[PDB]
């Protein structure tokens, strides 16, 4: 092999703590939060201006209502490129993070993220057996080191797989079987551990149009789906007009401008969320596999003014319940997307340097949407 094996410690399999399905474990998950921009920073945990992930961050998390936390997690920059070997300070890390997500009772999905995009931007036939090989020698490791945390802890193969045709979804499936094989591997709770499959692009049109099937497990009902959602794009994360189409700023029925009617959506309204959503409700839920929407959120445009950035914020906030509630009602787990920001065009609720709120506003909508407030 293109790596040595570091499935090193394989142990009997355990269901202790492991007894739920997919479905019953999504049943327990109404809403998440991505700690964005943190572990999966290129450069290091502060490089992209957050904290190091903190107990009281956690604790925040929870307390403000959040059921589980996304951990996006970068790895290859903290591996020796020639082994393979990840960095034992780096998975020490994440499983303290892990650890004290868990002392907080809150579910945690860990990825590997963009991480550069070694795999990401290379679902391609030319780089298969060599991504399949880093993905097995990464997650034979990220595995075997999370190996003994009960079902509070989820694994996710991938992020964003950019995989947009029929030739690249048989590479994303090919990655994605060797990322459950690699778990199953390890044994221990990893045995019945549930697991996250990501469509391709995580877009549901592309995941509709391409995906076929999940992989091969040993374990029986311990796969869940997972796509994310930024329809429409003007609105959630658009920071410049462009030759093809502008900015929205406003969102909602009755959030929308009677003065700049131009700001206000052309496409991508109520009636497209609940069509978009209807989808994986159809491909995944109603087939018994539950659908985790990892990633979500319109950013904040702090850079309006007066009446146009109430109305701006006021829609944006009932857009986040309007996704949230809608996901929910269609057995999609709703996973908001937090770049720890506070300015313009970010997306953090929470001032992570002083553990506060500050986007209540956006909070109170989630939870809403979640039925927890």
């Amino acid at each position: 092999g293109l790596y040595p094996s570091y499935n090193t410690s394989p142990a009997a399999p355990d269901s202790t703590g492991m007894q739920s399905t997919a479905v019953q474990l999504a049943g327990k998950i109404r809403l998440g939060w991505n700690i964005g921009n943190t572990m999966e920073a290129i450069g290091g945990e502060t490089a992209w201006g957050n904290p190091m992930v903190s107990n009281e961050l956690l604790k925040l998390v929870k307390d403000s209502g959040f059921d589980a936390v996304r951990i996006p997690v970068a790895w290859d920059q903290y591996a020796n490129q020639e082994s393979a070997e990840i960095s034992a300070a780096w998975l020490n890390r994440v499983k303290q993070v892990v650890q004290m997500a868990i002392d907080n009772e809150l579910y945690v999905l860990i990825n590997i993220h963009w991480d550069g995009g070694w795999l990401e931007n290379n679902i391609t036939p030319a780089k298969k057996d060599e991504n399949n090989a880093k993905q097995k020698a990464f997650w034979e490791q990220i595995a075997t080191h999370l190996r003994d945390f009960d079902e509070h802890l989820l694994f996710a193969g991938t992020n964003e797989p950019n995989a947009e045709n029929a030739e690249q979804m048989d590479v994303l499936n090919s990655y994605l079987q060797t990322f459950v094989d690699a778990v199953r591997s390890t044994g221990g709770k990893n045995a019945y551990r549930v697991l996250v499959l990501q469509g391709p692009v995580t877009d549901i049109e592309k995941t509709n149009e391409l995906w076929t099937h999940m992989p091969a497990d040993t374990a029986t009902d311990r796969l869940m789906a997972e796509v994310h959602f930024y329809t429409p794009y003007n609105f959630a994360l658009m920071r410049q007009d462009e030759s093809w189409g502008k900015q929205f700023y406003y969102w909602g029925e009755g959030f929308l401008s009677t003065t700049d009617t131009e700001r206000n959506p052309t496409w991508g309204e109520e009636a497209t969320i609940d069509q978009l959503f209807d989808l994986m409700k159809t491909k995944f839920v109603d087939q018994g596999i539950p659908v985790v929407l990892g990633e979500f959120s319109a950013m904040r445009r702090t850079n309006l003014t007066g009446d146009a950035l109430t109305l701006h914020l006021a829609g944006r906030a009932y857009y986040h319940k309007y996704v949230t509630q809608q996901a929910l009602a269609r057995g999609l787990l709703p996973f908001y997307w937090d770049n720890g920001g506070n300015d313009n065009f970010s997306s953090g609720i929470f001032n992570r340097q002083q553990n506060t709120v500050f986007d209540q506003q956006v909070l109170d909508a989630l939870l809403e949407g979640a039925g927890a407030q």
